[PDB]
């Protein structure tokens, strides 16, 4: 984990898989971004979208286009182009602790 | 957290929570099982049943009966009785490292 | 695989997965159905219910009960006990060759 | 089969089938590939792109036109001209025998 | 089709299939229900609930418990018990002749 | 409808519209086609691009040209000039009787 | 509309129908909300959902239960329960002057 | 806005802007003609083409020359010369009230 890593929490469903399907990142969690970390195509990651909304998907690539795909199906997938930065690699996540009391 | 606590591989869809409501404890999750820390209702926590098969639950009371229940609603409840002995409370889950490449 | 092995082409959603998560046997694909082979938990099965009631779903232990779970979230669990005897472990599954033209 | 044809892995969910359409072939999946059969508008096949990377689609044909389809509506659709290339037509399917442990 | 059967325009995505999956009855269609003839599992129809409100679905059998199903996946399933009564069979399906003008 | 007037089973996803728009010609339907009516703009039917296979478009005129346009968004606008001649208007669709068991 | 109804500004494509589908909302649209006019099953209203935060949707009704759907099929249709709470009636939709010169 | 300005209803896609793109002018909006204003290149007007037949465009200066530009990619260009003739700027759209309920 470089120095330049930081923290960030999980707000939305987007990311929360079908029951029975792994992995998955409930709202709520925590998840640690590494702007020193390349991102993959199979790496999850957050990216900055048009105007400032960040993103936390999992970037995949087919057919030669690569998207920021959701683990949420019920959520859409996008092309991630000329307004879609990746900002980092989401290296890892856990429930904050107060999360047990 | 004590020296005597453990982790564990979440293996089921019992701790998984509908989406929206938290926390929730997807199949292939870590849990961290401190044995040296009580189960205060509402806590989560491990517990060693009959022929020694740990369960994921939650410790709750309902009249001098303490009950194991699963954030799952398909789950059904369990009562904790004579073969029933909680093993630890549950003080943290992460993603394994592994699941992030 | 046993001379009394036999295939059962999956007739219903019981058993399709959330896009994205594995396995998943959609309606169409073939099942190899061998009576003579154990059923661990976390196994594929086919069970018979009544009596007469063929089912497809996985076989599982939760805090020391055993349910036939389908793969399919919108499907209610169901526990195994009396009424509920499993016919034979599923060992394999695959399109039947007509499916490429 | 001709001795030329090899099996691959389905990595991903552009080959996923929206529950009720068939056939699917979900993430882990195992397809055989022909390179000597040759692909008819209908057939389900690999294809060469533009950097030479392999993509499994449908190859379907409209308004006299060559598309590569995926079977999963998210997924957009590709125009099959110049720097497409089929691989080999796909003939069959399964899942790998781990799938059962 | 019997002296008591009628038609209804289907309002709602409830049964639009995916692209792909067929068949399907987008919100628009002319649907021809029955109640002179019964509903098997499989069949689509016209039941109504405990609101006492009719809904347009595809019943379905697993494990014993009966549902009624939609084609479109966002839509949830729902078990067909006590405060559910089906009102007749879908028979038929059609574009009223409008549709082209 | 004419003497004239053929059915023709709708094969494609071309004349699929999004869930949510009216009207969709799912691949499995029937399509009326009666070549002895005038096609006139916004309406549905079957053409002849270079003079062999058909194509189920919906004709319309833009800027003073004319083009056969797909109901899927996804497949691409052609227009219908020389070697686009329009084979009648399609005047009727639905659901072979075999879809409802 | 009432003196209570006041002007939004649609942000985001959770309303934004597919090429060919009406009605649609770009972002970028403005909107009328008047919270003294109700709003019955098929109407655009504007929710608080949750996170106190305001969701732009057609509210409906399937099988008795309500739901928040969206024009665009790909983001979710999300159940308006408990947390769920509709503001006001959308009874306008236009343009910004400055988007014309 | 002038007396001589009028109110149309766009029937089309020609000016269905991709989405998040903006404007975006979809099939079923109004849009306010002013014969009296002059449509300066970039402006949204519409033409008298030919035979009396409206087109929906932006105008636009491409090697001094005067275009018609429609905002769907999917749809060609056109140029307007000789029997090609402005008939006022697009100075406002909305939606009918209809659509609200």
């Amino acid at each position: 984990a470089s120095d330049s890593a930081f923290w960030l929490e999980v707000e939305g469903n987007s990311m929360t898989a079908p029951t029975g399907s792994k992995p998955s990142f409930p709202d709520g969690m925590l998840i640690l971004v590494d702007p020193e970390q390349a991102v993959e195509p199979g790496d999850f990651c957050i990216a900055r979208l048009g105007g400032d909304e960040f993103t936390f998907k999992k970037l995949i690539r087919d057919s030669g286009q690569v998207f920021l795909q959701p683990l949420n199906p019920q959520y859409p997938m996008i092309p991630c182009n000329e307004s879609c930065s990746v900002v980092g690699k989401v290296i890892a996540s856990q429930w904050p602790e107060e999360t047990f009391g």
